[PDB]
């Protein structure tokens, strides 16, 4: 894979189902609050992928001195030990289910918008169905370079829920009243921390290059181009509908129906399935894996089922991201390759034989092992602990709200 090519996976693994759900997010931290922690966030997701990407050129230059894939579970066994193999592949494997739980979700979501004459529920047994059907493919991985679509569909709903908020334009009983609650706005909070990080599957990108080194610098660029993709289209949506959208997950809910709209939604969809077999092929290789194991396919069926009854049982579309964000992305995509970084580079021998020197701008190992310990304990307090308690309190209020397999979810 070409260095270019890379650059349009990490913009098209970024936000694809997200990119809906922000302008919620920011109805419950304000548009200022909103805009700082996507800058604070695409900044920090941005850092980590650096960590992850000096983690991987670490273990296979001590690997090479001493092949076809490298994942990350392997790659923290062969610096950190089997302990860690442990910690990343649960960790991984569970903000996988989860987050091809969303995509399934997402999928139903959206379908509903162009067709409301089946309930949200009843969508998510129909296109159950069809990501189900995903066991019976070998694989996604080597379908990763036609990774242009993914950014297209996103680029252009993106543009959409900008132009059409400002088109559409606010009235009188438009308001803005910002963060109301602390259970809000730390769930809006873990929203953006869910939206950035790298989606662990930033060490299987790296390793298709042919100079994996300048990853780095890749993902910022990156991430720059989805900044571009979520502050104007989120600060938009929130200007133009301001608090409505609390009670409206999907931005896609509140602008008129129109040609242009479906076009949203038949564009997301696609985009979402297809996000929906690259966080499970990954499940359907360590799955079978354990078993030992067409009769291959039709024996991943058992990892789909739990993804149908946590996409029923759980429909929230909104709260959701937020219940993963702040319990899993938390912990998988920012705490673990921050420790694994300061661990690895402890010893002194390690650190001074490193195989890749520390940024000059950050200040040497001494601005590096700072700033990890800043990004562990951010996360860990706001990340985890006071978004994780307001994430669960505001997700369990769903269940009060809209009750256990609710038939449908914030709809008229
Ligand atoms: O970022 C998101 O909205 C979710 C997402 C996009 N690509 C993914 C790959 C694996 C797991 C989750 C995601």
């Amino acid at each position: 894979g070409s260095v270019y090519d890379a650059w349009f996976s990490c913009a098209s693994n970024q936000v694809a189902q997200v990119l809906l759900t922000l302008p919620y997010s920011f109805s419950q931290l304000g548009m200022m609050s909103g805009i700082l922690f996507q800058l604070f966030y695409g900044l920090m997701g941005s850092w980590t992928a650096y960590l992850i990407s000096v983690l991987y050129v670490e273990y296979r230059t001590r690997k090479e001195r001493e092949n076809h894939v490298i994942q990350w579970f392997e790659v923290l066994d062969g610096l950190l030990g089997k302990h860690w193999r442990n910690l990343g592949l649960i960790f991984n494997c569970t903000f996988l289910l989860f987050g091809s739980v969303i995509q399934l979700i997402a999928c139903a979501s959206n379908i509903y918008y162009i067709n409301d004459k089946l309930d949200k529920r009843t969508w998510t047994y129909i296109f159950g169905a069809c990501c189900a059907t995903t066991v019976f493919i070998p694989s996604f991985h080597n379908y990763r370079i036609w990774s242009f679509l993914g950014l297209a569909m996103t680029t252009y709903t993106s543009w959409y829920l900008t132009i059409a908020s400002l088109l559409h334009g606010q009235a009188e009983d438009v308001k803005h009243s910002g963060p109301t609650t602390m259970v809000l706005y730390f769930t809006g909070a873990t929203n953006i921390l869910y939206t950035f990080g790298g989606h662990a599957v930033t060490v299987e990108i790296m390793h298709a290059m042919w100079k994996p080194q300048k990853f780095k610098a890749i993902y910022l660029l990156a991430t720059i181009y989805v900044l571009t993709l979520t502050l104007p289209s989120a600060s938009a949506v929130y200007w133009a509908f301001g608090d409505k959208l609390l009670t409206h997950s999907n931005a896609l809910s509140l602008l008129p129906k129109t040609g242009f709209r479906d076009t949203a939604v038949i564009l997301m969809l696609i985009h979402q399935f297809i996000t929906f077999g690259f966080a499970s092929t990954p499940l359907y290789f360590v799955w079978e894996k354990l078993i030992g194991v067409f009769k291959r396919a039709m024996a991943r069926l058992p990892v789909v089922v739990p993804i149908w009854f946590l996409a029923i049982i759980f429909p929230f579309f909104g709260p959701i991201n937020s219940a993963v964000g702040s319990l899993l992305v938390s912990f998988t995509v920012y705490i673990i390759p921050a420790l694994a970084h300061m661990l690895t580079f402890a010893p002194a021998p390690s650190r001074e034989n490193a195989v890749e020197r520390p940024p000059r701008v950050v200040g040497g190992w001494m601005g590096t092992y700072c700033i990890n310990i800043f990004v562990v304990v951010w996360v860990f307090v706001v990340g985890f602990g006071f978004g994780g308690w307001a994430s669960m309190v505001n997700f369990v209020r769903q269940i009060d709200t809209f009750g256990l397999f609710t038939k449908c979810y914030q709809c008229p």
